[PDB]
């Protein structure tokens, strides 16, 4: 028997949330004595809100949509129920290895994978065609393309997200860099690749190839792309249905997607995504395990793709013709296969704030690329006491 309340905190965005609420409530079809209480929690607030609730054992959710870096974060402070040997885990081996890695902390499973993602270059096909340019493969090509776009159409080439540090990573990887060398416990962000990456973002804006904003970056990016103010943006699968709501991208026929541009050394995009965790203090652990199994099942992952084009973590789901033949999936899955995995460490989540501050200050001209890289390195060494 399953009965009682399962409160689910979902972080999905305005375009995704109706789908996720319907899926969550569908758990009640097979378990009518369970009451699913769906709550949508803003992404930026959710980590803090969960810690506040879990630390005061006061209004915590039973099931938490848990960003890949939040698993080790929450788990290290005891907020997550261990899932090994529980009904929450079913056909575990189906999940992509890199998705499974993010669910683990100190030899225990604290989450089940839900979606996997990476960043890509979205582009407005009509604008590029009008400008007579090809989708750019590199930053150098992007600069050239942007000039032609402005000359021939008046649009700016790129919206460069300046207020979210995750958007720094493609530039860092393209310059031949990474945050840390996990295996050797060495901070690497302040290597010359870090300097180069901060210089690249500043040059893109100064040269007018790109525009940016120091605040409200999600809305500003989406607005600029949807309104044709820019021809390109870097974004993820969570943006697809949001973009398609716009007059300019109905049915996605005008929406192109390609890999993030290479830099001077090579090319790369980060691995991200979401898992599902159970609050350690839940008063309905059984019903929660079953809710997690349900939300992470092949059936529900397939539905999510069909409604939202989010990428399944289950390998088996990619063999479903409906998923295999989805064009956003056909592009994003290979890109995900190549995505750079991060260290799944308690402090991994905290690696982002230092980038955020230095990136803002580079873009405004308050901080040189050289100082920004050094500052980011210093911040990491403070965070990671056993890293050189
Ligand atoms: O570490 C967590 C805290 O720090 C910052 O989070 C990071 C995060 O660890 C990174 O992996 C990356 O998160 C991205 C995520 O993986 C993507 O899926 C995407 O998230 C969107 C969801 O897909 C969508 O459903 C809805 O929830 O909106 C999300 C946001 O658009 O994009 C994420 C990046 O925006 O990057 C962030 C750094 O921003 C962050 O500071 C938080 O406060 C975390 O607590």
């Amino acid at each position: 028997e399953l009965s009682g309340t399962v409160t689910f905190w979902d972080t999905s965005n305005e375009a995704e949330k109706a789908t996720y609420q319907a899926l969550a409530e569908g758990f009640e079809k097979e378990h009518p004595k369970v009451d699913v209480k769906y709550v949508n929690v803003p992404f930026g607030e959710a980590n803090a809100k969960f810690k506040n609730a879990a630390g005061g054992n006061s209004g915590a959710p039973d099931v938490m949509r848990t960003e890949v870096a939040w698993v080790a974060d929450f788990a290290s402070i005891g907020y997550l129920a261990p899932l090994d040997g529980t009904p929450a885990l079913d056909d575990g081996s189906d999940h992509l290895p890199q998705a499974a890695a993010s669910t683990r902390y100190e030899g225990k499973t604290y989450a089940v994978p839900q979606v996997i993602d990476t960043l890509a270059l979205f582009y407005n096909k009509e604008l590029l065609t009008k400008a007579g340019v090809e989708v750019p493969g590199s930053v150098a090509e992007l600069k050239t393309a942007a000039a032609e776009i402005t000359e021939k159409t008046g649009a700016t080439g790129l919206y460069l997200r300046g207020d979210d540090p995750y958007w720094f990573l493609p530039y860092l990887y393209g310059e031949g860099g990474d945050l840390v060398d996990e295996k050797n416990k060495t901070v690497t962000v302040d290597d010359e690749a870090g300097v180069r990456a901060y210089r690249v973002i500043k040059d893109l804006v100064d040269s007018k190839a790109a525009i940016t904003d120091a605040s409200d970056g999600w809305n500003n990016m989406q607005n600029a792309f949807k309104s044709g103010k820019v021809a390109m943006m870097v974004n993820g699968p969570w943006a697809i249905e949001d973009v398609k709501a716009g007059a300019r991208f109905k049915d996605a026929g005008n929406l192109g997607v390609a890999p993030v541009p290479a830099g001077s050394a090579g090319q790369g995009s980060p691995q991200g995504g979401w898992n599902l965790s159970v609050y350690a203090g839940s008063k309905n652990l059984d019903a929660s395990y079953a809710f997690v199994k349900y939300m992470s099942s092949a059936k529900v992952q397939q539905q999510t793709t069909e409604k939202l084009s989010l990428l399944p973590t289950r390998t088996s789901v990619y063999e479903v013709p409906s998923v295999a033949d989805n064009e956003m999936v056909k592009f994003f899955k290979p890109a995900v296969d190549k995505a750079v995995e991060r260290p799944w460490i308690a402090e991994g989540n905290a690696l982002f704030e230092p980038i955020r501050l230095q990136m803002a200050n580079v873009l405004s001209g308050e901080t040189s690329p050289d100082e920004a890289a050094a500052n980011t390195g210093d911040a990491y060494r403070k965070l990671l006491k056993d890293y050189k």
